[PDB]
């Protein structure tokens, strides 16, 4: 971007615009860019540490930061994402326009104890999208520092680090390490100015819809079917009990036992939990009681796991262990903080299609019956895909992520991430930038040492990011009224989805999106 | 319409269609029309019965019946009228369509006990609309017979009978009578059809929101004003008590002291009755302690009267005795039912602007003070239109009326109908219909005397009302989430709006349109 | 200018045929049991109550004047014209109502 | 592919509804607005035609030994298979699935 000092290199984008089939989301923001490891780049790493096997780590810290869209509150307000989720049967993104701008560039100066700042107007700020995906990409792994739900809050950039092959807390040759400046870059003065746009490959709207069916009663509830079942082993009430073979047809009084065409989607069994402490068990059984996957004699608690519901009718006080995306509530801790400042998702509108995450999918046969022996059944925890199946992905919430990178693997199943949201192959580039080293004074005379004095300094400026999404609008010929998300009506201390006295923006719940209602 | 005792004249269209800024409703529904009064025209009136002087009437009952679709759930089926209100600021009505069609006519022969029905091929049913309002305008008046709201319902056509001049029960010369022959109409046998269209005026969108800020807090809650008010007329500890002048600044502390620009909406005050039986007098006072205006010494309960909010905050146990619109459930029987057989709506959304109904207006001065004369005020019950007054009329509901002629005046003011909805000088013409008498076998020898033998008959047929709604988009910068209507989650016996298993359609509740809010 | 007088009045505008569709508070209690007592009774618009129908409109705005008979037996006995006239007051003068607001005579 | 067996289409073959039009009896003299439930008992009776186009996938086989070909009994019986019996009522001996000509995998 061309000009001056005395003259800025962008305006402030931030609205929403509605237009039939397409919504258009415009948001700005201001950011606060220090310098990260003194320009470093640091190997780090598990070593020493103290971490268990299923904990240890290699990789590599980095002097640059980010920018990070990847959550929907950075796009919708609360208004708009009621807007889309009541009127709609889903969505995607097409489009996107990115934009820096606004740079200035500032010294910090300190002595005694007190702090001056002031322009370093010469001084420049590098930035690039790695558009080849030449990167570790590590959006889509849920971090924090993505732009903030509220137009008014200033954010700190986050530092870029990724991870490799590790081996314990060393490293193999596989091992790769990546220099970021070794890129070419956009070096920005307080005049300039960047910008990119990404067009999204084409994907599945997401379904924002609750089924008014389940899978189990697809049935015309009126007549038989012209088909018939084994019924009975034995009589009958023709004294006593002697070996038979009686079979019925299909009949609205027994829809359990109908001939059907499909099966309910996949399952990986859950432990549950309930709300009210009295209820579980006086251990601590997370880590030993948790749904694991193992990787390389690395273990690795599943979560959230297959698209489940969280529970079965009347037993919203359920949960599964580690099965429900969970958000914190600005008051939480880092840590161990109490169920009260966190918030549960709830997964429940799937039950028509999805098995229960804390129960078995079903029963299978295990043996041969015979007069000798008898029939034999167990229960099925863990089942795969069936040809015949069908199923719903998660919900994505108005705090929740939106895509992530499928891993270029030879095989993918359905990749839909499973923390919810879009499977993109080729996703929006990670978009890096950085503070240029600007040297401390040199000594008079020459030392090949590597310079390691600098004047500190870090910057500031505005982010723009506007998307279009593409509306699949509802055609329902449904009579009655569905739910609605709304909000309580009945009077309170504060509104929900505002700030406070103190100027706290906060967010009261998560909105997930499935409101309306299809048939199966 | 042209062809065959064995050929539809017209289809079954019923349907929404939503296009922006328009929506079309389509409604079909099966009707049945009886002979009426014989073929006869009798005069009417309250001789005899034992009516009070408030009672009295003189009139005329007609052989016709007429069309009526003068009510929202006519055309809004629940889930249209719930995405017309979550969505839209205002609509009113642009355009109509009206087709009468697939005309049957049936005889009727009666030996014993027992009946036989036939059709009557060479039989007419005869049709006209009251384009020049010609006729005494019987719509708007809130009577039943309209289009049922669901579209599998039969329903009767009403019959046709119109009020004059009465001195009592007795007629003046002045009193008009109308025979509907003396008009042309189409004449309609098996194979014909009736059709015409309509245009509506330019009226006012119906607002469909309701306010975010009331008269009385439209300030700037930061600053000052720059106008002064007399604060106190003395001291001020200062002992004792001693006369003063002294003015303060409107301030922040103290908005309702401070100037502003504008009025309250008109007020005539109804008596507040409760829910809970137990708070009220024990008396009868309705007709004795309502609000009535007299007309010609004859007196008429106000009702619904001004548009006024039902109760004041925290109060939704009371409601003006008849100032809000009451729906009947269809448990309700047609007098003195309970209170558990009906509906009672709520218009508490327009406090923001109009006087609550059971309240006084205001106060007002009522005397010169002075040091003999202490300064006296009195309560104002009924106030008309002052110069600055602003207010918001009555909500119309999915299932009341939508719009009534206004009189032939040479004065109307705001001639909003009270009951809710539309004014319309030329509003959507009556639509009358009748069977033809057919005389039964004449005598052989001349008889002067009119004819009084007659076949028994009736018809049926399809009616198609097609309207064109303008919707006014919701523009609304607001951050945080509506109030949206919606049907309840929990789960229970029956479904909202929705028929019971003897397949009887229920409205359990009137819906209003205010969900969606502006600024003032 | 209107020509002609009305023949219906305000009053008087339904269909004497059909009931409403809506409903109104006809009692504050029963209803003979035995006593009086409490309640909340409801009845929809009828052709018997054309009263306490619900409706769209109001009459005229109205200035209340003193009425006055032609056989003069039957006026009180004094000169109440000015006195008892409708009057309004214009900067501390007043002045006779007169015709005032289009009312019936 | 639907378990119990065929042809999986997202956009099948729509349903096709049908119902005869109510026909009121003959109504009240005197209007009434509770739900009209009296009616002339009523049925109807026609035709309905269906036409499919269905595209074959020809055998192809070098196999050189005769296949397993579905075939009728030729022993002799009281009835033929797949035909109507002496009251006149259809019916299905068996069963027939598609699979008779083979391919190699
Ligand atoms: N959300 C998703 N993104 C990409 N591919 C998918 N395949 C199934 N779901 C998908
Ligand atoms: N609803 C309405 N119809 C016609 N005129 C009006 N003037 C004010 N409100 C009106
Ligand atoms: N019968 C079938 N119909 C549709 N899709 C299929 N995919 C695999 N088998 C199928
Ligand atoms: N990846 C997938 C495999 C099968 N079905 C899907 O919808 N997606
Ligand atoms: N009729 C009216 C008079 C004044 N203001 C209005 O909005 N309408």
């Amino acid at each position: 971007g061309a000009d001056g000092v005395g003259n800025a290199s962008g305006n402030w984008h931030c609205d929403s615009t509605w237009l039939g089939d397409r919504v258009i989301t415009t948001s700005t923001r201001t950011w606060a860019l220090p310098t990260y490891n003194n320009h470093l780049y640091k190997q780090i790493s598990s070593a020493s540490t103290g971490a268990s096997n299923d904990n240890h780590y290699f990789g590599y810290s980095t002097p640059w930061g980010y920018f990070d869209f990847n959550r929907f509150h950075c796009h919708f307000s609360p208004r708009d994402w009621q807007r889309l989720i009541n009127n709609n049967w889903g969505f995607r993104p097409k489009r996107l326009n990115f934009k820096l701008f606004n740079i200035q560039v500032k010294e910090v100066t300190t002595n005694d104890g007190v702090t001056t700042i002031a322009n370093n107007l010469t001084s420049t700020v590098q930035v690039f999208s790695d558009s080849e995906y030449q990167l570790p990409y590590v959006l889509g792994s849920a971090h924090q520092g993505c732009l903030p739900p509220f137009p008014a809050d200033v954010f700190m950039i986050p530092q870029y680090g990724y991870l490799t092959l590790n081996n314990g807390s060393q490293a193999v040759g596989r091992s790769s390490f990546y220099c970021l400046e070794y890129f070419p870059s956009q070096m920005l003065r307080t005049g300039n100015n960047f910008t990119f746009s990404y067009t999204f490959e084409e994907v599945p709207f997401h379904s924002s819809y609750a089924h008014s069916q389940s899978l189990d009663r697809l049935m015309n509830p009126l007549i038989d079917q012209y088909l018939y079942y084994l019924n009975r082993t034995q009589n009958q009430s023709g004294s006593a009990q002697n070996k038979d073979l009686l079979f019925s047809r299909g009949s609205p009084a027994g829809m359990s036992v109908q001939p059907k065409n499909w099966l309910p989607g996949p399952c990986y069994r859950q432990q549950r939990v309930s709300k009210t402490k009295t209820d579980n068990n006086n251990s601590n059984f997370t880590w030993t009681g948790a749904s694991k996957y193992n990787l390389n004699g690395r273990e690795s608690i599943i979560n959230p796991g297959t698209a489940m519901a969280s529970h079965k009718d009347d037993e919203d006080k359920f949960f599964p262990m580690s099965g429900v995306m969970i958000f914190g509530k600005e008051s939480a801790g880092a840590s161990n903080t109490a169920l009260d400042n966190v918030m549960i998702t709830d997964e429940e509108e799937i039950k028509a299609t999805n098995p229960v995450a804390t129960e078995r999918f079903g029963t299978v046969a295990v043996n041969f019956q015979s007069s000798s022996t008898d029939p034999a059944t167990g229960d099925v925890h863990a089942m795969g895909a069936l040809p015949g199946m069908v199923w719903q992905d998660r919900d994505v919430y108005l705090q929740g992520p939106i895509w992530a990178k499928i891993p270029h693997t030879d095989g993918h199943f359905h990749p839909s991430p499973l923390m919810g949201g879009f499977g993109l192959k080729n996703p929006p580039p990670q978009i890096l930038i950085k503070n240029t080293p600007v040297p401390a004074n040199p000594p008079a005379e020459f030392s090949a040492t590597k310079f390691a004095s600098f004047i500190t300094q870090y910057s500031t400026g505005q982010v723009s990011v506007e998307i279009e999404w593409e509306l699949q609008k509802e055609n329902s010929k449904r009579w009655n009224p569905e739910v609605q998300y709304t909000s309580n009506y009945a009077k309170s201390a504060n509104v929900d989805f505002t700030v406070d006295n103190n100027g706290l923006y906060t967010e009261p719940r998560p909105i997930g999106t499935r409101y309306l209602t299809r048939p199966l």
